[PDB]
Order: C-alpha cells, then structure tokens, then sequence
C-alpha cells in the first residue's frame, strides 16, 4: 500500500486584482484563499478517512465519507479549471477563434447565441453551482450544462473546457444579488486561448477514455 | 448552424442469457431494452428541444431542460461502460492482474481489501445508483465513490474504469431486496481485460484533458 | 435526559393479498416487512448515533447522521400515509365525494383534471420517489409535487393527504418497467374516506400552526 | 375552478438595522426585498403555470414546474418562520424558558448541548441551505436537521419552530467565508418568545393532523 498523492492548491494565473473591475480583489483572494483551499484539505480528509480505515485504525460511514469526497474533490477539479479559464482583460475576453469558434458556430449558431445559452445556464442555475461547457467524448461535440453544488447534475464522460462559479462568494461582495450582472462582465475575462487548449486535448484524448 | 448529432442505444456484447446464472436474462432484457434505451431517447428529446431554443422557435426553461440533459446522458455513458465491464462466467469474473491488480495494491492493499470497500460502497447507495471505480487525472491513481441516480455525487476530471448498477431494476427480479447477495454475484461477471483496457487509456489520456501540457 | 421515543413499524391495516389483483401479494410483503422495517431501523438507528454523542461517548459527523434520520425518517413518515391511503377494492377506488371532491373542483377543475395532474406527477418522478398530494397552511388549499427519494423536493408546511410509492421495489415484480401501469391501477385501491379525513384534520390543525 | 391563492411577502416584524450589530442593515434589506421577494414571485409563477396547463391551455413539463414550485415554495415559507424567529437584542438573545427549555432539556440533555449540536448542524451544511430545530408529529419530540437549498434533506411531518438561514447571501456581506461567526452571533437575536408561540402551537396541532385514531 502507497499512501495517496495528497491534491495541492495552485497558486492563480495572475495577481487576486488582476481582474479588475470585472472581478474585485477582495472575492479574488477570499475565493481562492478560504473556498478552494477548503475543497483541498476536505479532499485530502476524506482519502485519510479512506486511509486509516483500509488500515484497520478506525470505523467510517463509507456512503459519508465517499460524499464528503465527492464534493470536495469536484469543489477542487472545477475550481482548477476556473482560474486558468480566466485572464486579465486584453489576454481576457474577446471572442474565440479556432476549434472552438468552428463548434460553436455548427452547433449553436455563432457566439452571440452561444454566450446567451451558457449566460442564461449560470443565471438559472439553482442555489449555488456553475455553468458549463463541455467536451462529449460520445459525440465528439460540445455541450452546455449546470452544476448545483460542484457534484450534483454533473455526469461521467463529459469534460468541462469552461466554467463559471455562481456561488454567492463569486460575486455577492460586488454585485450583491445581481448574478446576471456578474455573468454578463465575467464575459470580458474568458481566457479563451485557454478553453481552446482544452479543446484540443479534448479532440485528441477523450473519445478512447470510453472508446475503451 | 448544424446543431446536435444524436446518442444510439449500442448492441451488448454479448446475448441476454450470457451472465447467467448471475444475472438473468430477463433483467438483461428489461435494463437494456427499455432503461438503458429510454435514456438515449431522453438525452435527445433535451437536445431537440435546445435546438428549438437555439432557432427562437421556443423559449425553454434552460435548468429544466439541462437537468433532463444530465440525467439521461449520464444514464446513457454509465450505461456504456457497465455493460462491457461484465462479460460471461470465464472471461468475466475472477482476480484480475496486469496495471489494476497493481494500482489496486498501491491504493487499496490488494484486492480483498478493494473488494470489500467497493462491495461496502455499492450495497449503501441510497436510493439507486451506482458503485464507481474511477481513475483521477489529478493524481493518476484509482478512487472510489457513490453516485445516486446517474448524475448526482458525480464529479469532473474522475474517469468510471468498472461501475456497477445499483438501480433496482438491475437485479429485483432476481435478488428481490437483497442487494447485498446481486453485489456479492456481480463479481463473478467482472470482465477484467475491459478494465484493465480503460486503466490502460485513462493512464494515457485523461491527466492532459485537466493539467495541460 | 431522557432516550428518544424509537419509531415502530405498523400493522398494514388489511392482509397481504387484499390490495389484489392492482397490487400482488409478494410485494405488499416485500415492502412492508423489508423496506418500510429498514426505514424504520434506520431511523432509530440515526438517534441512538445522535444519542451516544449526547451523551459524550463518540464523536459523529453531525452532517452524515443528520442525513441518514432524513432519508430513513422520511421513509418511514411516509410509509405509514401510503398504507391506510389505499383499501381493498370497494372500499378502495372510486370517484371522491366531500370535501376532497369540492377543493379538488376549486383548485383542479374537476376529478378528472386532477387525476391526469398527479398521474403525471407519479409517473414522471426521476429515479424512485412519491407522487404528493399535499395541504398547504399558508392558502389553506390543495397542491401536488413530487418527492424524490424520500426527503427531496420536499418542503416545510405542506401537509401530505394523498400519497403513492413510486419507488422500483413498490412495482417491479409485478408491471416491472411499466410504472404507468402500476400508477393507472394504484387508483382502484385508493381510500378516499382516509384522505378525507386527512384533509379535514389539514383545515382544523394545519393553518394555526405557521401562521402566528 | 377558482385562481390559486397568491403568495406575498410579509414584511419583516423591525426595521432592517434592529438586528444590528448580529446583522447588519444592508444584509436584511437584500435578504428580504431581493432574496425573498424572489421566491414569493418563483412560487407564484410556478403556480400559474399550473393553472393553465389545467385550462388546457398549455402542455407544461410536471416535472420541471413542481420542481420551482418546491424550492421557491419552500424559500417562502422557510423565511416566513426565518424572519419572526429573530428580534432586536432585548427581545432577542439570551436562553429560553418555558415549555422549549423542559424539552431542550429531555431531547438534548440541556441548552448548552443543544446550542453546539445546533451550531454544528447549522456551520456544516454543505453548500447553502438551513439548521432546522423541528417538532416531530410521530413522537412529539424535538428533532435537528439539515435542509439544502430550501428543499433538500427536508422531511414530511417535520414541524419548524426555530430555523437560522446559512444561504452566503444571509452573512457573506459582513462575515466573509467567516459562517461560523455569523451562526455564534445568531444566538444573540433569537426571539424566544416566537419558537415558544410555535411549539405551543406544534404541541396542540402536529400530532393531531397525521392521526386518525
């Protein structure tokens, strides 16, 4: 038995203010500090949890447990792919080029449609949770959907390529109640060299996952 | 605008009294025939109707229509993978070797320990679901975890390399109300070389799709 | 201190073979002597949990214990409307007459109307759960949902009247996959002089009970 | 057939900055004209909805509308006991007498136990949602839950007589990340007198509404 690789915060792509005035400072540094730190370390619990008892050292709920993982570790894969997602604006915003222009277009008529299905997906979305946009390995096609919580909608096979957070503690230090506010300038950040990146990985790799 | 290709319910690989006497063949019937198929109608009849959205022909309810997205697909790919990751007593069942007899080693402390873990996992889902084994591109080491109905305690990134249903039209007919016993039966049709093959694609592919190289 | 009042299975109010043919024999048995006992266990079980912690003994995971009385609380709460909502044939079934029959005009539009509403509540429910006829306290008049599971999708106040299993186990060995079937014949042992009084403790009770 | 009774949204029993400084004023003012305003509107909306597919007037998604009538239903009420539930300090604060503390004292071995199993209820909830103190109608005893969302882990039965709302909208302005704080700081406006009025009322009404002798 090899004890388990522990998950690691990242550090940010850029600065906590990098992404002003889209994005405050302040939610920046707490989201990244508290909230995804948290999903870290309750993801690092949860596997000692698992540890400690395939060691005959301690009694666990195994459904509990295997929740608890759940949650924090989808807390943490989403949250690493929600940073890089973002750029400051120049780098970020804009409108995409490439693959991910070429899908778009054949699949939900341009950019402007697209952006009004993913904005209108994170608006809508119930509770806290996220917006987003992934790769099918099925179909090899893009496909939008939300997130509640980070582990409830979500489903095998599908990969994120770009996310949006629409918890609270995205947005409500600066945009209080208006999520659709948020949503509608988070636009101007996209890091769409990187969700491009993805794609391309997306494109090569994830079809054989479950080809088989 | 070209917008959807559409999910097809694929054959089994093999006829509906293969896993006999561990899974009967009317319950084969039955989960492929009209579960697994109701899902693949489900996650088009969401697409269509995203399309009409798309066209300004209607006006949807976007959760609504992305919530019947989620749960359908998510029926359908978890379907893919369980029925190839079965196969008849021979191929199917037994200690498996290679690259997951090794991981589970590392991770679990061999595989009487995994067995008991993952069995303990599929026997407390509550409500249906499944018992998933899943490779983690973060680490490139396996977990294991719950999923209730298809698409709820899922998450990102985790790639399902063996799951097994735990919905109860997967084994009542024959096991009634002990899942227990049908969880227990199961192992005997585990096809380990598909496994093993998914471990092998997972350990290749999956961690670029996240950390980018 | 005094130890918690432990839940307890009922007596289903008629034999194992009285709701025949609509619902067979084994599964009346099945459910009532396998799933509603489990619930109840469970239930008992998640307050001997919260007990032994009380009284200082054992450390728990107050989020996990608390869903596990949930779920098998709710089970059980629910299982002891299903049984006397239905009655063999005769005194099952039938068209309502009272005062379920008159706010079922009121808020439905007529027996048939309201019959096709919660048919299709029952039938549609995703994954296993119950089709709801509830009491609300805040309008004093009549609402259906759906509940998942046991203990999702629903809510504080509403109090419910009428319900139906639509759980795999409550059907399977019988319509299998054909849970439309099995909600078409539910109707043929339903017990309207039990949901009447239901609804008449509803109007006396429900309402003077948020409203303060 | 008569149109549905509408919801509304009650004003609060004290002005937005009467719970300072346990809850600052822009807090409640967002809390209640935007938060809940919402889900009196969601509720509402959904019940419309209903109220024309009945006319045959429309084909709805039952599903899908039951769905937003639960959470916005349920978002109503919950504040609906969430707002009469707290008072300005004086009113508010301190430790119960009465009827609540006899069976804070029989359920949970006193109000200091009960106090850190309700705190631990509350600062563990997992995403947003509620700590619900609930009076059980089976064994009219008092119980503590959790509910996610407004309507998640919610039971039938189940009477609330004291309620703390963790949405992030409900604290995030004044205590960050900080919940923990904002729940210990909670004690300090609890209205007493109000979970008592409920009780009362739960004792003479709950039982006797699920019965039938």
């Amino acid at each position: 038995m090899v004890s388990f690789k522990r998950y690691e915060l990242p550090p940010l792509p850029y600065n906590y203010n990098a992404l002003e005035p889209y994005i405050i400072e302040e939610i920046m540094k707490l989201h990244h500090q508290k909230h995804h730190n948290t999903y870290v370390k309750g993801a690092n619990a949860a596997l000692e949890k698992i540890e400690k008892h395939l060691k005959g050292e301690i009694q666990i709920d195994v459904r509990a447990v295997m929740r608890d993982f759940s949650f924090n570790y989808a807390g943490h894969i989403m949250h690493t792919i929600f940073w890089p997602n973002m750029a400051p604006p120049g780098k970020g915003g804009g409108t995409p080029g490439g693959r991910v222009a070429d899908l778009i277009e054949k699949q939900f008529g341009g950019f402007e449609k697209f952006k009004a299905l993913f904005s209108a997906a994170a608006k809508t979305v119930e509770g806290v949770g996220w917006g987003v946009l992934a790769f099918d390995p099925l179909t090899e096609e893009l496909r939008i959907l939300q997130v509640e919580k980070h582990n409830v909608l979500m489903t095998a096979g599908l990969v994120p390529i770009l996310v949006i957070d629409v918890w609270e503690h995205a947005y409500y230090l600066q945009y209080k109640n208006d999520r659709g506010s948020y949503v509608e300038n988070w636009w101007n950040v996209v890091n769409w060299d990187d969700v491009e990146k993805r794609l391309e990985q997306a494109l090569n790799n994830a079809k054989p996952l479950y080809l088989l």
